[PDB]
């Protein structure tokens, strides 16, 4: 009888350093959508809890000993305990969407969570069975796996917005989608420029698509799967193979286009309001 | 694209089962009964999918487990979505009070499971009271959930019988857990404590053989046959196979009382 | 001393055999009528090549047993077995030159090139977990498994006393069909009567007809992850094969290959 | 397609090398005065043999790195690397057969026999943990790493335009002495400035001069069993070797070998 | 078939750097007891043999690959040969005790080695089963394990010493026990401030007792137990958890109390015997 | 932090530069508080009297001029001077010099001085300690018997021997400086000439007392002053011999000043740390000659006048594996091998406990999870606790042996256990390091590892039993050896007809030796060694090879011959 073993993984990950992208996003959306401070704090708590649950889960499914320079939650509590505590945070958040005083807030939650789970399922399937997805297939997974939280927060925040502003929905959903795509392409580029778990990325797909006969890359990508992780000399070989096909420049062009889209969307949004 | 999310859920819902939860399920219309049976089935499937991973069980009902056909990560993802889908099913019941019942009962279930996992991993033997309180929530949580949800969608009249039925559900869950403890040795390997084992380790505070065998079981992944017979002999000598049947008889008497 | 080099080469010879290649050599000798010592030399070449192939294959599949008895790499280690298999090629080079024919060496070279190409494709498909198509699979097993029969028959036509030369393409076709038949036979036997992630003819149809069977694809990946499958999972695979018409599609291939073999044999009775 | 068969070969060719074989051929050329085209053919043969030898040695030594770059079997797997080495041996056939000499093949076969014998003895000594005698070790290095030099030497003298009557025994002796010196040099360089428990001249001298050094044998058995030596145990082995005086014995052997190298070179220069 | 493969592990551990604490202890007690140099050398040799056997046995049951910065015995001679050598070392010591020319020296040996094994048994039991002992139980265990050699040597010297000095049994035994406690608490402090095998310690017992709800520390200890070793990030977390509860200063308080007791015992013995030792006062200065 | 404070020193007003014909280029600075030097001096004499014995020769104390510390060290901190003058007195009274009392008192004064140094400044004291080791080591063990031939080689020895590094290293303590090894290896030859001056300076005024030495007593025939060396090359009378020494001392002395001047012109411009050192050392040369001109220690006869001015829990984890192995079913044959009834029962208990400990240890070095169909001891209690209990079982057997009252029962037990451990060590070496023993070597090992217990019991019972039988010792010992051999061969035979840890058996040795070229058997044995054990077909292959070698009949011939001897 107690909660000392349930809210231990939840509290450990909540005491770690963080960036605050998910909360600055709410703060930035609060400009066009005037909201009471209580509702903004509630949404911030919901976003933080969901992000913590996601971080807890995608560490066991990535065999990552460390997290922001400190050991992972499952490495201090256990895999089963971490899973049990992460499955409970979904129920806990379910009690907070009910405190937003709107029946429609649950439909948005139950739809966007389904979308996030579909995206993560596709990611997990491509990770387990080493099938390289196409560029279009990859870009729709991360529009749900990563941009799911942004859309979820946006749609519960134009709903509690005082009357008037409900038509300004599609543009913010597109903005959230572009943000989710950009925050994953940027992470892939950062991870490569500055693998071990054999996770496909936007630069790594172009190399495997443009060069159908690259037998070295397709073998170094399988040694990682078999052994469990690449050593530094093989990582340098992967980077050298990617620097030949021009995948990095392709990633930079994609990031530039994404940023142009973000600027255009923001400009239009201030143009209306 | 929903083939890699609903897969494990379909696979585990196709294996042969007992249907005790469905057997358990007040003048209710048939449609509501089917809805509650679907909720119970999906919750049981999610519980089994999760429990198989935390016990490294390669087989279930003789057939292969879900995490040996799809992996552990996909099974975990499917279990979380199964919780979401049970949540969706509860919404269609058209009763605002099923909300709090479902959330509180799930919270109790998760607390019980967390306590069980902590006891299993850290090798700390709980007392009889702590063990009998864990299984009243981990195993009796589903029956309590179904009973409380069934009472609310029943036409008036049956409103003062919630307490009696909840007590009955708790005793029934306790009986099922103690029964599955009994019919696991007289018919551990996954470092799981039980009522006979707790009795043996409490009545014998200086028995080093049993504790050493348990420690060997911990850092080996399980016991082989001869050590299992040694454990059985120790329990039979300490009189824990017989102390268990007294609990089984007493629990049945309370069931008759309630 | 030739004691650690010839060692693994004699253990694989001492083991009981099937003698299919020797019977095949005896089979094409009625048509080509060769002297006895040349036939013995050719049978020795076939035995050496088959033994080398078996020694190499047993290592590349982690097979602790062969014909009930232990494999060569469990009595002499992996490195010595590789060395002996490497030297058996050297020995076959000396054996071929005694046949007194410049063209025999070229034939031997081209056939071994084809065999190595086929084996390389098999290894690539096995390691990377990539499912070949039916056409690609039939092309691979035609070169890897029909390579020895093709080599033997092409050397037999050259060695055989002058005159008969037009019956070369017919015999090569017969050898290729027979090799494909043998491989499909072994595949069907293994499935009906995959622990090292080997793609089979029944399995390719199963994965091609159903582009959405996630259970079979997950069991195949579990095989790779654990380096083998346990018995209930093999039963699950067999059940999945017996529900997509993959065992009944193999028998049709078997019958067509038998009809082709019979037609090829018949056509060789009117050209005598 | 040959994209999976020639992969490891081209990968190991891409890696940087030294060019000892090419320089040795160029050095013999001034005495033999071969035409350019035959010289390039011999360099191709030597390079292919060396690449195949390194490809096999990396597998049979569990070496994850080569020249600070990933090994071939870490990019293509063990089985594909073995198959590529086999095809590399099969490929050198056609380059010897394009040298336009029937006698050039018997030499190839015989020196390959000697090379495989030497490698088999090395593998036997490594696997079973048996310490060979000084003469036994010196003979095995004379055939193993003195095999390519001797093979190239005999082929060059056979191709060489006329003369070359007495220049067969002297050149062969130069070849074995050079191979022996190279093996001793590599042992010394690796030792002073193993992981796979490989025997060497300093180590054999230490185990022979001290019939009762239990610590050295225990550390060697720990290396054999565990799988490798950490830095402190390597330092302990080095301290034992310096105490026993094996390093100076090895250096004296190097000086003695270089004396005969210089004598052979001055003698050959004088005769012509 | 003569020698070797038996004394080899015993000789390798003898050819190793050592501070020589027990030898200095014997030389400092000899001023109070006054023994011939021959018997002092015999006792010193007995001490080295017993200490070396203890080190050879304890390096096996810690999975320790190195000792003093050099490879251990079981990484050079194997576990079984090291066990055989350590077992023979007890029979070898029992030949030296018989050469001390006293029937009463065997009883002391056979009754002190029993206490040593009793303490080591509890140490091993706590280590294997991951059960935290109490502070009383941990201080009693180290008074029979690390204070066993000192007490054995002390009771042996006061039996061969020329008559008169027999009444000081109690004081020289209390000194041995407090010294044995101090040498283990100091080592325990040094390891933390300056748990790969998941061994309990005074700071760790204090942390696990004072905070009965710190689920993080117990989780990391169980992780160390399961994985057979803590990485550096986890050891930093353990060290941080031991500073949030004040275990480090509790260890200093215990050390100060122990040193006060040692100083008081030495001063009492000095007023009971005569001129100052100057030899126990110096090895006290080098803590 | 390197200021040469002159306020704690007091220069002596000279008139003639020659200090009695020496040091015609230096002054002399006297220390101010020259009563800690006296205080420290007599404090050392008091402790030497109390612990070691009586003093006859004077140390370092001049009433008229002053203590050696004052004259030679002018630049020491006032509170670190008493300690220094204690080490200075210790050196003199010890180098020239019941048994237990003195040897125990010399380890007592040495630790008082050590404590004083290590309780004033720890890091500067450690460098003093190592310097003392060099001076002591270079005296006793460095071939005193060997003589000298020339001046240069004698000068090199009479540097580290006499004072110089010691006195210099003590000065830094009074100053507070420290030196890095790299720069220590730099000033090595710039201070070398200075040491020469101090050493030869002593020689001038130590020659008179040096008369009553080897040339006063023929028992010693060697000598070590430069004056006596000048007796060997030029053989001049002491007057002119010393006159040679007067000016050469200047050469070694004046040269040291020459590099001092040379140093300043060059790097000397910015060397604030080191130029302080050089100035201080230059005072030690005038200080030595000044003190060693009137000192009582070098002119004894002034005794009285010199002195006069001065005054005016429980066993539940230990006996846990020991009772489990004593509860498994047994087929005990050692009990049958075994007088008064109680003595017999004591012997049975000893044999049982020894066999139980042997089994406990053997099951660990075989990695066998099973024993007699029941789980092994280390699978219920672990390896560590089983090893700990099998180590105290020997002590328990020991207490049993003494109760079997006989002084001779101890020696038999110890020697028998020594033989048992030797046999087991050979077994373990052969098992691990893949080495095939010979037949004789194997047969000798099984005679000690397996026949050891029978020999132990027999030799105890021939001692305990009432007189009567006399010659029944060799017969029974031989019978026990044959019995142990027979039991081992039986166990080897039964393990095959009705390996997994690479254990050499009697048939296997014959198989490997009779056929020196069989590679299959050796390869399978190496596979067992590497992988960990043998699978079933591999075991059938090994048994087949043994049958073709005919090594099973060779084993049965040994059983019949052994049984015949019994």
């Amino acid at each position: 009888l107690g909660d000392e073993h349930l809210l231990g993984p939840a509290e450990y990950i909540s005491s770690l350093p963080s960036k605050g992208v998910r909360e600055a996003f709410i703060d930035g959306l609060n400009v066009w959508l005037v909201l009471p401070d209580h509702r903004v704090n509630q949404l911030k708590s919901i976003a933080q809890t969901l992000h913590n649950a996601s971080l807890m889960l995608d560490d066991i499914e990535d065999h990552s000993p460390l997290r922001r320079g400190r050991p992972s939650t499952h490495m201090i509590f256990g895999t089963e305990q971490t899973i049990n505590s992460a499955n409970f945070l979904l129920i806990d958040v379910m009690e907070k969407v009910r405190q937003l005083d709107d029946p429609r807030c649950m439909d948005i939650y139950l739809e966007e969570m389904r979308n996030l789970f579909i995206g993560q399922s596709f990611d997990l399937y491509w990770t387990r069975n080493g099938e390289c997805p196409s560029e279009e297939q990859y870009l729709d997974m991360i529009r749900q796996k990563t941009g799911g939280l942004f859309r979820l927060l946006t749609r519960m925040m134009v709903q509690i917005a005082p009357v008037q502003q409900k038509g300004l929905e599609t543009q913010l959903a597109s903005l959230s989608d572009v943000l989710g795509e950009f925050f994953q392409v940027r992470d892939d580029y950062k991870n490569l420029t500055e693998l071990d778990e054999c996770k496909f990325s936007y630069p790594l797909i172009h190399a495997l698509t443009s060069q159908p006969k690259n037998v070295q890359l397709r073998g170094i990508l399988q040694q990682s799967r078999s052994a469990g992780g690449l050593d530094v000399p093989l990582k340098e070989t992967v980077l050298s193979h990617l620097r030949q096909a021009g995948s990095i420049e392709y990633t930079e062009a994609k990031m530039g286009e994404l940023m142009e889209k973000i600027t255009d969307s923001v400009v239009s949004l201030e143009g209306e309001t």
